């Protein structure tokens, strides 16, 4: 299932290994594989979330595909405990889609021009930019120097890997108001999917180790 | 399927996400989900091997359940890039289970007593310590303390979550005649898992990226 | 300076590069490298601690040399975030050094054998096995097979680099009480260390992101 | 020292713990710190670099503060065992200062229009850009949305510390001619400034390890 986000953009599960009980197994390090024991097996997920011991959690793995503006995976790729692989615009002729903002994306700011007029400048500006790197592109410069003038709104493209602990921080710290808004919007779909496919490591996260203010109510 | 390695200890995998494909689809950032094009994406894992452009591999996740002697774990423990969760004995009562060195493993060395007395005189002193260890539990010792009088040699298990590309790591150091030859037995086991689940990538790792000196023949 | 710990254990700090100066220089990533600014310095490092915004400390990064007994030093290396290099039992004879707890470490537990005997029998089985690691040394047994039967208590030594960031969830984990006695006893001496070196980070550490119940009161 | 780097870039070392010497005293684990040992220290260094055991240079840390374009930072940023800290365009103005390569970048491409008109073309399109930034953040528009028009040749600026043995994969991969031109150019500082700090390192990671086609003649 893809979710969009933004105006181009999406987030999309690729793959996953594990669900709850995975970290319950490597907690209790078990030869035993059989069903669900909610009771018990809820108990231990809290009493790891509420004390901190979360390399448990680290046994369960997700991989995303994410389209995203430059200037949101700039942020993003801040988060060294995962991996990344990203499309070039060395090796690849990048594609005309950029980010232009909603007139809604000022809602709160007194400005001395118009909203609507805000989104015509950007929109104006990334169409010169792309126009120019294809004037380059045509005449022969290599594509690794031309797309130095396109624009951080761009989107590019990248798969994620990552564990539920290491997701867990990213959204201590993206799904948060403190986080710029458009990061924001993809750190709420990551939790949706989490939330999806780990309830009960979800529930504890949010009942005692979430550090945000957006994804509790 | 469980591999059965020195006398008591073993590795199973338990969980595996992503195969070959994962990685030729991370390198290009697939949004095609299509079979195997055996040709095409050999080539690129050839590629990428040979070049050293690895990141891709680490969309490859395997969970393996190990039982080994500690101080095997301990070396294997050095290994940072991966997720380890261990059976403590500050919380449980650990078992009689200690590797004895086959009278083979001494093949090479010229001793003054004969290698079946050095086999004897190992069981003798880990029956010695076990009783002092059961001795100080039943006595009303914290397991935390009692344990600390048991011998390196005690087998411990634990689940090892890890990539495709800090396993080929792995291989390269512990599946080479310098490593001890007991965790070489365990490298040779987790080796054979891997070329097993990821039959491309890992005829690609002997080709052009193994450092070691046991895999090729 | 070289902190006792233990009966026969140490830590040394052996190096350190910055202070709280070279937090506060990244955060604001300065040109300039004049003297201490403490009010305004400080106020930034607790906003810092405040809020989670701790990648400035990875900028202060320690080496210590410690010795402690192995039972410690499995714990300690499980931290993955440093960086360690330790005494080999394979490549060198290991000395005839072991922790031996005082009577006082079974404080508040009711034992069927008085504190003083715990002592001498677990004194009576490492020398025990001792002794079988030196007989099987001089036989001719290889020092990577003879020293298996020695017990978790011998001491060993090694160098661990650490940033501060790390040095702080270290901290957090090993300087509390649900840790083991032996490990917080490490942790209260690297903490002392930390505060002498950094006083500032040390300070707003432990009002704002220190999560243990040791080292406030 | 600051090396200047492209048009208007550096690379500066800030701080530096260790040196040759921090690497073996690691591996020994030793108690002793006395003068240099030209020929044992050499040998040893040599040794751990001919055979992969490169754990005891992780011992000695480097600080830089770099400034460089956005493009050539988002693929250092992707060396992730380091540490950065980045100046934030949420936060701050950003100045106007762009590289613009010089007519000799295109050497050896042949193209349609001049080398001097290319370089004319990229000026305009960075005055434009920049200029439409200022009107919006003199309207009104918060910085965190009017700097996603600014282009990827903006220059930035951070402090990275890095310690020896993931600054020689950093130059493995930098210091080479599949790596972009610009990145080159800072790898070459880089490369200088490591070799002036820690010069038996320097001479047998180029003799044994270095995988790159620059650095060696
Ligand atoms: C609101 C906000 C404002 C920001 N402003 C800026 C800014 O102005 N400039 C800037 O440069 N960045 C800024 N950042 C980025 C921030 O500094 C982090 O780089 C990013 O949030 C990733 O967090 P992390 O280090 O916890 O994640 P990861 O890099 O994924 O690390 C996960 C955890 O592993 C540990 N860890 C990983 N590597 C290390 C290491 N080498 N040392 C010690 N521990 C390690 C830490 O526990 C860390 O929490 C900001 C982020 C936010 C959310
Ligand atoms: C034959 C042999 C003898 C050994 N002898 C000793 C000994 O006497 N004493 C001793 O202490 N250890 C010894 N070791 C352990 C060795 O020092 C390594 O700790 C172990 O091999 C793990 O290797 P690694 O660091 O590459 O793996 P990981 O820790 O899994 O790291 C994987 C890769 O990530 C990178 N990396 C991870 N963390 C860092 C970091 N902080 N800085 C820079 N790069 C990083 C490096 O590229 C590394 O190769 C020995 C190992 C072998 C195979
Ligand atoms: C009281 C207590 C009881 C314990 N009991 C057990 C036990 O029974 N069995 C057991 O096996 N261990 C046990 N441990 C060890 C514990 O599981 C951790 O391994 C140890 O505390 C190191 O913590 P860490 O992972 O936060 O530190 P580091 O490994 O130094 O990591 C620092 C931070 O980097 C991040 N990080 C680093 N690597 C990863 C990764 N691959 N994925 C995601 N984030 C990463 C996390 O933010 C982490 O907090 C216990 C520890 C304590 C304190
Ligand atoms: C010529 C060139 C072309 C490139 N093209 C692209 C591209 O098209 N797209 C793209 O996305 N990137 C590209 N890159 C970036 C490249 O994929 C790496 O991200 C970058 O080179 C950092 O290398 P690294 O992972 O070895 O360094 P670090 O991230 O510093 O890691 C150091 C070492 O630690 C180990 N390590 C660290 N983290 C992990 C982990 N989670 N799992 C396993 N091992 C780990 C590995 O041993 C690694 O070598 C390219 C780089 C080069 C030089
Ligand atoms: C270079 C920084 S990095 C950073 N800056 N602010 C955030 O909120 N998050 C981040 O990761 C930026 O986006 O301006
Ligand atoms: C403490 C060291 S660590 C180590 N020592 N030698 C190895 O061959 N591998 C390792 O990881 C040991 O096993 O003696
Ligand atoms: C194998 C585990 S690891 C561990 N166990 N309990 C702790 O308190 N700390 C740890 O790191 C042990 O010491 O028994
Ligand atoms: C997004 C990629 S990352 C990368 N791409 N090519 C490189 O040579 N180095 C890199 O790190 C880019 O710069 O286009």
């Amino acid at each position: 299932m893809k979710i969009d986000i933004l105006d181009k953009g999406f987030v999309e599960l690729v793959d996953v290994m594990g669900n709850d009980l995975s970290a319950v197994r490597a907690a209790r390090v078990s030869f035993d594989m059989g069903l669900k024991d909610e009771e018990r097996d809820r108990h231990l997920i809290e009493y790891l979330m509420k004390h901190g011991h979360e390399t448990p959690f680290e046994h369960i793995v997700f991989t995303f595909h994410v389209k995203a503006p430059i200037f949101v995976a700039r942020q993003w790729f801040r988060h060294r405990i995962a991996s990344y692989n990203e499309l070039s615009g060395r090796y690849s002729k990048l594609s005309y889609e950029f980010y232009i903002p909603s007139p809604e994306r000022l809602e709160g700011y007194k400005t001395t021009i118009p909203p609507e007029r805000v989104t015509e400048k950007i929109s104006e500006i990334v169409d010169k930019a792309y126009r120019t790197y294809l004037e380059l592109i045509e005449s022969g410069v290599p594509r690794e120097v031309a797309r130095i003038v396109l624009p951080l709104n761009l989107y590019t493209r990248f798969f994620w890997t990552v564990n539920a602990r290491s997701l867990m921080n990213f959204l201590n710290l993206r799904a948060d108001s403190h986080a710029q808004w458009e990061i924001q919007q993809y750190a709420l779909a990551i939790a949706r999917i989490f939330k999806e496919k780990c309830p009960w490591t979800f529930e504890a996260f949010l009942k005692y180790a979430y550090k945000g203010d957006i994804l509790k109510e």
